[PDB]
């Protein structure tokens, strides 16, 4: 029963892993690639090819994390890998959560329309505030660096893995709550301008581009927004429950986020649809 599972998850990793080098290394190739053949590289694109590389680095570092400890466990079992992981991980990925939610700030002041003040003084501001939120949100990892750390010391003078996955998970979802409650405000917003233009305007006579394009996006958004909550649920019941085969499903679970984002964000920028259809053109 448990090896059949090892292996599930092991095939599981190892598609995954396919998935989001292969996505990610699509993001950065297509950037650099628009950047080498002189053509203008947008702040979005910036960005997006910030969360590539940190992607990239992330699921490289989970990578190699299985394939040390499952071709050296004596390695493995050493204090100094596994606080250097650990750290080396919570940096890394505290970068990477904080961009996608940067990435969504970005989405939000850029697009929402609303009539308070406040947002309006952000929404002139924009680059201002993502670099304020990615800067002050450092008090965040020093936090979780200093609490993973005690959890660390406590183990070792009592591998307390059911707190640090616990820990860990915890300082993830305060990124994902953001971006869920930008993304709501967001399709509040579209839906009271659709309301207005629907009774005041007589809609368009053309009816051709508006968020009719962007509806593919949202969906393919929302979509992986339950997917993603549902797996939360799933592996934090799981963690506390009973599970004694926590690293590599653990190893999965942190895989999950910068492999399928990724592909989710493909699906989603003209760019990059662009760029996928004149691969799937010319590999023809
Ligand atoms: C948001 C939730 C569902 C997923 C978050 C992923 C977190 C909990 C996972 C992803 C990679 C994981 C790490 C991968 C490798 C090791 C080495 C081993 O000694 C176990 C602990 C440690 C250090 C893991 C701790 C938990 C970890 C950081
Ligand atoms: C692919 C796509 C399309 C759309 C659109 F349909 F509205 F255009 N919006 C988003 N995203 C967000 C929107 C608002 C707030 C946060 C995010 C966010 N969360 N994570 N990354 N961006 N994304």
């Amino acid at each position: 029963m448990g090896g059949v599972i090892k292996s599930i998850f092991t095939f599981v990793l190892i598609v995954e892993f396919i998935i989001g080098n292969l996505g990610n290394s699509f993001i950065a190739l297509v950037n650099c690639i628009d950047w080498v053949k002189g053509r203008k590289i947008s702040s979005v694109d910036r960005i997006l090819t910030a969360l590539a590389i940190s992607r990239i680095s992330l699921v490289w570092l989970i990578f190699g994390s299985w394939c040390v400890s499952v071709f050296f466990p004596a390695l493995f079992a050493t204090e100094k890998m596994f606080r250097m992981l650990t750290n080396i991980w919570t940096v890394i990925n505290h970068f990477s959560v904080w961009l996608a939610t940067g990435l969504g700030t970005f989405y939000f002041l850029k697009i929402a329309n609303f009539s308070n003040s406040i947002f309006l003084y952000l929404k002139w501001r924009v680059k201002k505030v993502v670099l304020v939120l990615l800067l002050v949100t450092s008090v965040f990892l020093f936090l979780n660096i200093a609490l993973i750390n005690i959890h660390i010391n406590a183990s070792i003078n009592g591998r307390f893995s059911s707190l640090i996955v616990l820990t860990s998970t915890v300082f993830i979802f305060i990124p994902f709550t953001l971006s869920l409650a930008m993304f709501l405000l967001l399709i509040f917003s579209m839906w009271k301008h659709r309301k207005k233009m629907q009774h005041t305007v007589k809609i368009s006579g053309d009816a051709s581009t508006k968020a009719h394009r962007g509806v593919k996006s949202v969906i393919t958004f929302f979509l992986l927004y339950a997917i993603f909550s549902l797996s939360f649920f799933i592996s934090v019941w799981t963690s506390e429950r009973l599970e004694e085969n926590l690293i590599i499903l653990s190893q999965v679970m942190g895989m999950a986020y910068p492999s399928c984002h990724s592909c989710v964000l493909i699906l989603g920028n003209k760019k990059l649809r662009q760029a996928s259809l004149s691969v799937l053109l010319w590999l023809r």
